[PDB]
């Protein structure tokens, strides 16, 4: 189909974004007055919180670039998740018959 | 129906996730350099904030596992709530006649 | 209509929740080891952040009850806003002709 | 069309809100007991976090007005993003034929 397949697949996109932003924000903060976004195994848990947009505050970028990577990893979530909602929004309309 | 019943019921699923993650993240952090996620009556209020994805920051996991439980209790919310939006999105289309 | 009127009106409901939770969480925290949720003009800005679910962390309840009021003022937002999305989701389908 | 064009365009609205709230919250906090919302290049990253509603906590307004600008820059996001979800919700229904 699409509405049901454009989603199940997109997520496989967000996950890339995560791992992508993770091992990129680090190399953007690793050397500077910034928080623990100086470790790959740390950026991960950050990508996730950011992507889910929960913002624990426990971690965040301070590097101009690191902040960019944040924005990206953000929409990725607001978006990657939106589709899943879209998918469901129609699969509830697919019961109009 | 479905669109209107697949929701009212799913929530009864998220609530399980809460209580589920609550009394699981604790036993994952209870003994370690981590925050108050060392008390069941505390993990709760955390499951909720996390699930609603508000991330007060007042509490969060530091245990690799405790972080997993977080992720889970997270989607549960982004999702459990999405349906409710889906439900409503169609119940507004159910006025096309 | 509905999809377009059930929303514009619901918000007038959330706003009540705000002012409602505001001047209720205070009288729940006002006298205790809790944060500034001890002032009505402060609970407001909290209801808002909470309702929008942004969780600055700058403020939060510590009173068991105050935490309840939080939950409420939370869904109110996840929900009150969901409808508005629902409304829009259909007003985009109302262009199928 | 609309559902697909009312979105791609709205965002160009939120971005204005950002830059708009950015260089406005500052001049509202710049001179007071408030956080770094005293620098334009700082308010930005705040508008974004706020707009995405992630609330890192790293920054927030304390000025009554600065708090207003927050609210605004908030809905702008909850809303500007909602449409995009709406758009997608229908573009999944546009496969009912
Ligand atoms: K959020
Ligand atoms: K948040
Ligand atoms: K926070």
């Amino acid at each position: 189909a699409l509405h049901w397949r454009a989603a199940g697949a997109a997520t496989v996109l967000l996950v890339i974004v995560l791992l992508a932003g993770s091992y990129l924000a680090v190399l953007a903060e690793r050397g500077a007055p910034g928080a623990q976004l100086i470790t790959y195994p740390r950026a991960l848990w950050w990508s996730v919180e950011t992507a889910t947009t929960v913002g624990y505050g426990d971690l965040y970028p301070v590097t101009l670039w690191g902040r960019c990577v944040a924005v990206v990893v953000m929409v990725a979530g607001i978006t990657s998740f939106g589709l899943v909602t879209a998918a469901l929004a129609t699969w509830f309309v697919g019961r109009e018959q």
